[PDB]
């Protein structure tokens, strides 16, 4: 009943996979979204400076999808880098309507980025009139792929072991079974400063470097279970992160699109 868009600025993402260059790099930790000049897209680092080298890279406006970026870390603890939409305007993830986005990019092999590591889709969102206070918080992650570790292969999904928490369910979207995982972080640190607040995760069953995420099927999905996202979106970025390790991440194509149900097109990057 959703009309998947089949707009001609949709970048294939399969064969998306031409090395870009010129990147703006960034080498230490932003404090939060910083936007991007002449772009919709915020991006952000966490760089830890008890760790070695890392930096994030934007590929600019007008190549790659728009939101591409390379990151690099060597021996960090938890990096994260990420790059996409940042919201934070009080407004429910549905209000945003069909949130999609394209993506094709090379990283390091198995092992390199530390014990856990994420990458895929990622942010917040708050539910203030929770009744549950834990619940009033939400950190989410879209697991497409990771880096695998001593113990696991990085064609091997992550689970429970490496997620903490609970197995809610699954589901089938976009060619792979994903599922759905819960977990409580009791007085860990936020963007709301030390709390208790939940984590939702979809992960990958089959992970993967290309492809296209209908993000909106997972917060849809979320809710029905009873993994509520509240009224106030802060973001929707792609993200590296990686526990530890020395490798990379280099996005040819990140592309993110926005449609209404009929499929038109409401927000989309970037003669013959």
């Amino acid at each position: 009943q959703v009309v998947k868009p089949t707009d001609e600025r949709i970048i294939d993402p399969s064969t998306a996979n031409t090395q870009l260059t010129g990147g703006v790099c960034y080498n230490t930790t932003s404090g939060g979204n910083k936007p991007l000049a002449g772009s919709p897209y915020g991006y952000e680092t966490w760089i830890d400076t008890g760790g070695g080298v890392c930096s994030l890279c934007w590929y600019g406006a007008d190549q790659g999808g728009g939101a591409a970026f390379k990151a690099t870390w060597t021996n960090p603890h938890d990096f994260l880098g990420r790059l996409g939409y940042f919201w934070n305007e009080n407004k429910p993830y549905s209000h945003y309507e069909n949130i999609y986005c394209g993506f094709n990019y090379t990283r390091s092999g198995r092992k390199t980025a530390g014990d856990y590591s994420y990458i895929g889709i990622y942010g917040w969102s708050r539910n203030p009139s929770a009744s549950n206070s834990n619940e009033r918080l939400i950190e989410y992650y879209i697991v497409e792929d990771w880096f695998g570790n001593q113990w696991q292969a990085d064609t091997s999904p992550m689970g429970i072991n490496t997620t903490g928490g609970t197995v809610m369910g699954s589901f089938t979207v976009d060619g792979s079974s994903y599922q759905i995982i819960k977990n409580t972080r009791v007085n860990q640190p936020s963007i709301e400063g030390d709390k208790t607040f939940v984590q939702y995760f979809s992960i990958r069953q089959s992970p993967r470097k290309s492809g296209t995420i209908s993000i909106t099927e997972h917060f849809k999905k979320w809710e029905k279970l009873g993994m509520k996202l509240g009224d106030n979106m802060y973001e929707c970025k792609f993200l590296i992160e990686a526990g530890a390790g020395e490798g990379f991440f280099d996005a040819r194509l990140i592309q993110f699109y926005r449609a209404d149900n009929e499929g038109n097109i409401l927000q989309i990057t970037p003669h013959h």
